[PDB]
């Protein structure tokens, strides 16, 4: 199967869909949720979390099922086994606080020389690639040999929705990384492609993307854009219960 | 095989024993031993103990066996990996404290999707499933596909005997959890019969698990109840000297 | 091949070499080496020494091979995986400081049923078995089936040997445990071989072991008894340097 | 293939390259790019970094690499698992630190008796190997049977080069081991060469080392020595942010 890989960004809005393959599972990450229609459908074959809000995160993905918002067979965090990175008591204990969740490492590792190209820019230049490309490393680890990519635009505003949300901003105030650069995810993901051949398109022709990315091919393809009512557009928060339970775990 | 899984509630005294199986193996948990006639027989294929007092149940159990009381082919730890639920260093060593025994969870975190929905019950929910759905569990997780459940009550008095004994209020003066509801228990079983293609069934009509689960067919079998005479009706507390070597483990 | 089993009590003087089996290895175990003629001969299978003193003992022996003393294929470390029996960095990174050495708990473990019986005595009755019992276990558990006993006296006079030298006293100024008797070595041997099916022998009639254990067949073998001469009689101390390198591991 | 294991004693200048054999990989250590010429050629199957300065190293090593100075297969630290000769959270995160590189303990533990040669000489004795013998270890262990050396000459001037250079010095200082010997080297090389059926040359008629190792045999071979010009010949130094990122493994 191919794969399409999303950022947040605007240009998730701006996909151009006669692009759009036959044959694709669909990977979204962090605040996707917040989008105003169902731009990639609402089937995921895997969501992705960064360590710092996993525990929110879960908790809200799993109103997100049983609502019927959205589905996804697989639950990833996007860690790195780095100490800077995450808490150490959190990724040893993760599959016991989460049985159907992966760390996103078991696969990333496996991409080893990605691992170390990774490891020796953010450690030693403080440049870190952004969770879009972590994704497509870990699609390229998973077998996929066709990685189809939107909503990735280096935040060149900030996102396809308005993520000044209450609970998000209570959790993180800061949403009204300095080590993100175009630069540095443009070039990490011509080294996956060309270290691991495979193939790389882009489906937004209006995103900076398309300078570096070839287009996907016109198919004459058709999508239904289902739009989106009363639908979760901010994180939710745990109790307090549920917080002491997991004290352990977040710092 | 067959299995019948026993909780501690006043129906394990109300077994219509003209729907026992005829080929069944018995897992028994916590205080059973407390019982005054063998309702289920001498024999267990396992038998569950939680964690905060396994030292102690232990101890109590090597002596019904000597005793000859009753025997049990397994020996199970009613554990969950979880830091809020049992000690670190007593599920580290286990294995080499008591070596012919098992941690409950080497088995439970088989079920993966029950793993899941247990623990976000259990985190987010402050929602408990009880021993009695925890051995369903570790069964199915064995291999057994037809599942009697006796003495599960729903705390709806209190056991099929009197827990208040001198020792066992000693150790946990609170016999004289919240996190437990009926809903809770048939909400899991029901989760357990789909999700793992099994069939649970009740021994007890007069129950409030008839309520919800189908009966065991009638089958004309027949059950001698043997009584009890002079037998263990307490835990049994081990020396100080044993305590001092156990104590890393306990808290 | 057969195994003889030596403790170090006086009856190690008092074999029936007669009864000597035609085809064995021979277990010895901590100041074996103190003895004034080689009772069985200079050739090893294995040596045991327990976790206390390993440090100085494994130094001591790389001296005994090095002066042509003794020999000895293995080299056997007597733990049991308890934190109050040895220290527990000692037992982490063992084989990192003795890399031609094994813990003998990697071997006394397979015998599951016996270390249930060793860890159930041992924590709650304070009875322990002493090495000369811990090296059947061991032998067993390596596949042998037939063990010559010699040299395991009870304690009913204390060694075949004086064991008060100077640097032993230094060491450890207690040998000028008390959870030791007859009864509990006799029931441990009792239960390997009735467990195990395995064979027991004594090679000393005139032991208190002879009164329990059947004596090992005439076979009119013979055997030369070769004295000692300018020997290693006390154990050896490790310079200062060495033992601060170690001293995460003593205590 | 065949090996050749450079030290950087002053015979590193001093091969008699008629003696290069056939078909070589080349194992590097520590300042090896220090050397003004290419005495070995550019291309390294290995080169290998003592645990202190493995971190600037690594970071070093990428610029050689990248400036096209060098190419090496691999990466290994010379470590031993002992805690008093290298940090032990460094060890242990070594591969998600380091995802290209190797521990060269995984490599020297699996020669058992020299890894048990090297612990007791280290430990109890404080004669230590130099990493030209570890270097030997290592590549007996990957499968090499005919090793050649040069550049070991057992400080008998210092180094095939200046190291006072000003970031090596103020890394560390002490550039302007006692534990090692030409005895302690000679006799671990006999050891591994006996132990381990392989065949080691000396490539240096003119060191102290070939006293005691025979000449590699004349084969009328040709090699280019690649004169060096505006190169690397100091190690490079982390920036602060590195440093911060990396501060539980140092120290
Ligand atoms: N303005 C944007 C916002 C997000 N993205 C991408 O979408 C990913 C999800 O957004 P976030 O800020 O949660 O990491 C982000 O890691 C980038 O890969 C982007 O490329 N440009
Ligand atoms: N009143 C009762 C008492 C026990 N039980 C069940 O029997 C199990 C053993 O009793 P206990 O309180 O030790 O957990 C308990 O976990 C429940 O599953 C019950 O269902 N109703
Ligand atoms: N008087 C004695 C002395 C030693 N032993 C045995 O020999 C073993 C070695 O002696 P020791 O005290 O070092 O454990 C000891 O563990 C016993 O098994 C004995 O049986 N009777
Ligand atoms: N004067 C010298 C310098 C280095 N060496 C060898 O080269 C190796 C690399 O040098 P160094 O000091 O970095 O360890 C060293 O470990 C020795 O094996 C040597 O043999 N004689």
């Amino acid at each position: 199967k191919k794969v399409i890989i999303a950022g947040n960004g605007p240009s998730l809005k701006e996909i151009d869909y006669s692009r759009l393959p036959n044959d694709f599972d669909v990977f979204r990450c962090n605040q996707f949720y917040f989008e105003d229609k169902y731009y990639l459908g609402k089937k995921c074959k895997a969501v992705f979390y960064n360590p710092s809000l996993f525990f929110e995160q879960y908790y809200t993905l799993k109103h997100l099922i049983q609502n019927q918002e959205y589905e996804t067979e697989l639950i990833m965090c996007s860690n790195f086994n780095q100490a800077h990175l995450e808490n150490e008591n959190f990724v040893k204990t993760f599959y016991d606080y989460f049985p159907d969740a992966h760390l996103g490492y078991d696969f990333f590792k496996q991409l080893k020389d990605f691992n170390a190209y990774f490891k020796f820019h953010e450690i030693y230049f403080n440049q870190r690639i952004t969770s879009g490309v972590y994704m497509c490393a870990v699609a390229i680890a998973l077998g996929y040999k066709e990685i189809y990519l939107s909503g990735i635009d280096f935040y060149q505003s900030s996102y396809a929705f308005d993520t000044k949300q209450k609970n998000l901003l209570k959790l993180a105030p800061n949403f009204k990384y300095i080590g993100h650069s175009k630069n540095t995810d443009i070039k990490a993901l011509e080294f996956l492609e060309k270290t691991y051949k495979i193939k790389l398109y882009c489906l937004c022709p209006n995103s900076l993307l398309a300078n570096f990315i070839g287009l996907a091919p016109n198919l004459n393809s058709n999508f239904i854009i289902q739009e989106k009512n009363n639908y979760t557009k901010d994180i939710l928060i745990p109790s307090s219960e549920a917080y002491g339970k997991f004290s352990k775990n977040i710092n």
